[PDB]
């Protein structure tokens, strides 16, 4: 369901398809993204979800934001 909404905000934030968006995949090599696409992603589920998104430490993968967003949106 998170994913679904990371998913939501990264298929909305790029225009790409939820079914381009891929967990074992990097967004920012898969859809060449740059630090602002991934701050605005994360801004996104920040105001969508508003939890502990750690990035532009080495995330870049959907499996790893979604993993980051949903662990630490966790109670």
């Amino acid at each position: 369901m998170v994913f679904e909404k990371i998913q939501a905000i990264i298929v909305e934030e790029l225009g790409k398809d939820a079914e381009e968006v891929q967990l074992t995949t990097n967004i920012q090599e898969e859809l060449d993204a740059d630090s602002l696409d991934l701050f605005q992603i994360i801004n996104e589920i920040e105001d969508e979800f508003d939890v502990k998104i750690e990035t532009e430490d080495g995330i870049q993968t959907v499996q790893d934001l979604v993993t980051y967003v949903e662990k630490q949106q966790a109670n």
